[PDB]
């Protein structure tokens, strides 16, 4: 509604860019991540659980789940303008959906990148996993499947986010000038 | 049609929430859950037997069921509602039609998160089952597939099933204390 | 074009219904029928016999039949309905076309419920089928792929069938009180 | 553009018939065609010999073939006319191409039909075949996948197409005993 | 734009006719090319190497290419026509374009059908090829899949190809005796 | 917006000549790449990091960066004339946006064609990859999938993308001549 030039073409580029990786290229990079996922040993069911136990989450779902979260502030706003416009026909109230809408883009997109890091230690996959969960004896070897594309691709996604954070807090700094 | 901010905003932005997850990122954690299936046995269709057992139907069935059950009550007011536009040319009834429909979609909602509970115990998946029906050999150890990210969009999915629910009873009460 | 509330609200909205379930999630249950098939016995092609003798025609596909017959009559009304609107730009017509297309549901919609009876028993799908056609060696043991899913959409599809069958048949009777 | 209720309404139903077939049921039929092609031998080469020899061409590409030269002589004339039309701008000619346009799919209709029971015989599928091809060891057993299920869907398109060849023959019969 | 009727009917048609084998029966023809390709042999390796010598590129890839190829100078014409168009508003010059597209057609679709006589020898598919390749040691016989169906369709394309050919040649003879 | 005939004819068609054959043939000629890779070994893991290794990342995920990327500059100028038209309702400014968008694309088109080669040697592929990363004993001998297939379309995208560069090249000249 009033936003800057960096509010509706840098960031919604940006958007853009990240839905294209994810859905053209990313997407398929991660088809086989259990299929090939290899471990030295003989024992039923180890490979499931040290699959498990190293990927509680798909860094494709991550990410989508991310997308999907920093788009839903925006499609509210969209329909509470569209609300609000037929409502009448039956700034102050719309600056206070604009400046939170902004405000938790950040929060998600800060959360999500949080998660990233605690759950898969750096941005870099590793070729070998050492896995000692029940029932696998001892420690067991297993093997990722493309770990050098998927690191690339994490770089790409973490960079993007990263750049997002900052085109949305100066925004904020913007609005946050004026009115105070 | 008389939909107040929440019914028309807050209830159609999380339909779209839960549809998102459901297509773009649940399906394919749950793409193979037979396939990656994992019993230690030798005996032949012991692991078709337990999978079936332990998995009667999948979860992304009955959330599918679930949001073409909650999904039909608004489709039949906007037949209802264009059916008697075109009768008249040719409030009262409008009112008891809103609030059924309303009515409906909180038991189907409320309906399939009790056979969500009954049927597959808590909300959290385990790695290991253990199975002892017809012909398998006494008990016999099996292994369920990504059990951790299965579990967490089972959470996703209860909890705004929940707030769905409550966002569907607070409309109830607003329309239950003005006309009595 | 003559149609009361139930002819074209609640007969439309079951069709509808039938669709989504087809196609959203019950097809996919039935994508490894044959894959999963599992058979105690080492005599090749034993497998491929006793499968084709137990489902001659998959359920998926004898529904989908069901479904594009019952839609034609719909379908040749709307063909004819436009080809006479332009025949005379060059009631009583347009009445036995409509009757005799409720007729052909009615009769498609118990024929296919018929076939469904005498193929399959009943409505359960059992876990296990013994099988003792050639060149399987006297009777083998094989084992059905996902029973309950199967048996649980089954009833849901001959539920909502049994139901058109009813609303199809009241249409009949208010048709067939006033003009006879 | 001169055709009768049964050439634009029985004949245009009956193609979509064709196409929703094959499309929806029959393809997926006939998926595992080659797969789960079973022959009882030790022999490297022999099951893709054998299953070349006894089928050429598959069901479903014959009908697509099928479905792709009946569809032709509608499309040139819908062209034809477009041409015409726009070249004036710039009966008798549109007659003689109408008429010879339901001659040539009279001829495909009978062609595919033809090659049909010469290339299978009937129209039945065995669920055995015996094979002697090299390198295949004196008479090799295969096994056809689906059998009973592509007969089915083999007597649908057969008895569909002999039903589109006498509503084909009757508008030739109608255009050449008033012209001629 | 200044097409006779074999330019915009038989050409268009015909080109379409190829798109719709290609896309529709075609491509699932060539869908297990490699992954049932079987060489008898116990050497590693040498499966890989036989089925890249004997089929450099695929049809189907080589087919989508010529079509590619044959289809960019009528979309380069289409857009030289929209330029012209509004350089204007901010015969001679057309014809030269047009009669060169044509031109750039002819060599297009001739240098495609020797490219595939001279790397396939003929038009017909073999059962058996014979590979000396490293690592394969001596000669090892591998074995097609469905070569006969593959004969076919490559029958198809090349007659087609040969007569649009024979189309462009002609409209090639009409501007070449008029001008010149 | 103040493109040349290249600049929007030859410049649009060629890039729309790439996406054809990323999507269209590319695609699923690179469908297989890890899943036929063969390795001469019974070491565990030692296929998945040989893979890893010598593929970093994929040819056609490399081309569909590169193609988001080199569309990107055109996306941006697009939004900022849609941005700079309805500001002023509410050549100077709009030259130097589309100088050094064609500046981007160059150093974006000359900056994946210099990580092809350095990363994949040449624009050959070869049959035989030689691996001795760990877990790998020694040297061990690997077979790519189609290698004769991707060196032909390997080849086909470096020709057009250095035709694209020197398409782009010519522009800037011209803008650099006039101005400077
Ligand atoms: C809008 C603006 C957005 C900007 C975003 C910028 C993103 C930059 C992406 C750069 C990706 C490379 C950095 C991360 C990868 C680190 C690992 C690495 O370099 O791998 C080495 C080879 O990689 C390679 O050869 C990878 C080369 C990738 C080239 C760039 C692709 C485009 C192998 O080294 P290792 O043995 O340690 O690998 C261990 C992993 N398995
Ligand atoms: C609109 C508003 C909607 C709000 C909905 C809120 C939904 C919140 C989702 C939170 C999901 C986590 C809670 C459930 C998972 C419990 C199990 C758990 O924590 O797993 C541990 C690791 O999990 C992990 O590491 C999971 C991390 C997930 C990160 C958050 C997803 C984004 C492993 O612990 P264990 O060994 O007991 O695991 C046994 C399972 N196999
Ligand atoms: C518009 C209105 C249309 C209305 C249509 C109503 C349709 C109702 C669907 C009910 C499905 C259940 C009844 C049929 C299934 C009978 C078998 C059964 O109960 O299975 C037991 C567990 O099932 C289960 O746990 C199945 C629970 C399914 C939950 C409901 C789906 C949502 C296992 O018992 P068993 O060992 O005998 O099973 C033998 C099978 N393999
Ligand atoms: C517009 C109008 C279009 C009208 C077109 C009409 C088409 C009618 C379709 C009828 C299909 C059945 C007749 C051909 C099948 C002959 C074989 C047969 O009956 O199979 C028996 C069981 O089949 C069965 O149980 C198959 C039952 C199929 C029911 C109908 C599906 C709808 C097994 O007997 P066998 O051991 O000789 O089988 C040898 C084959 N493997
Ligand atoms: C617009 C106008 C376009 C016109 C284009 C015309 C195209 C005509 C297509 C004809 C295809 C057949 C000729 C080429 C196939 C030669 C091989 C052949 O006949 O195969 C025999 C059986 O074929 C068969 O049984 C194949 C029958 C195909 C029926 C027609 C398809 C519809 C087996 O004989 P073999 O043992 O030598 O086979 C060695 C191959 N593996
Ligand atoms: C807009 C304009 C854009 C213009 C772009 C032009 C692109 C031209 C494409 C030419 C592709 C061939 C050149 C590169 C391939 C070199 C290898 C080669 O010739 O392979 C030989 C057979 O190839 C073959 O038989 C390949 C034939 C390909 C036919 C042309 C494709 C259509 C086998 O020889 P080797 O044993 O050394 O192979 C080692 C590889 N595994």
């Amino acid at each position: 509604k009033h936003s800057t030039s960096i509010g509706k073409i840098w960031l919604t580029v940006l958007f853009i860019f990240r839905i294209m990786i994810l859905v053209v290229a990313a997407k398929e990079v991660w088809g086989d991540e259990q299929a090939d996922f290899v471990c030295n040993t003989l024992q039923p069911g180890c490979k499931n659980v040290c699959y498990d136990h190293y990927f509680p989450i798909s860094h494709i779902r991550l990410w989508a789940l991310q997308l999907i979260f920093v788009s839903t502030p925006a499609l509210l706003v969209a329909m509470h303008v569209a609300y609000r416009r037929h409502e009448k026909k039956r700034e102050g109230s719309l600056w206070w959906t604009y400046t939170s809408s902004i405000f938790f883009r950040v929060i998600f997109e800060a959360a999500f990148m949080y998660v990233f890091y605690v759950m898969y230690d750096g941005f870099s996959m590793q070729r070998l996993v050492k896995c000692n969960a029940w029932p696998c004896p001892n420690t067991v070897d297993c093997f990722v499947s493309r770990p050098t594309e998927k690191t690339v691709f994490t770089v790409f996604m973490i960079a993007v986010s990263g750049i997002c954070i900052l085109l949305n807090v100066t925004e904020l700094c913007y609005l946050l000038i004026r009115y105070c």
